[PDB]
């Protein structure tokens, strides 16, 4: 169709938990 799951649960998760997260992990850990 288009791809597998990602675009079920990752384009649906890993859009709002990749950012969530990263806009963290790396301001974070990426900025020290």
């Amino acid at each position: 169709k288009k791809h597998t799951i990602w675009e079920v649960i990752a384009g649906l998760v890993a859009l709002l938990t990749f950012l969530a997260f990263g806009f963290w992990l790396f301001k974070y850990l990426q900025k020290k």
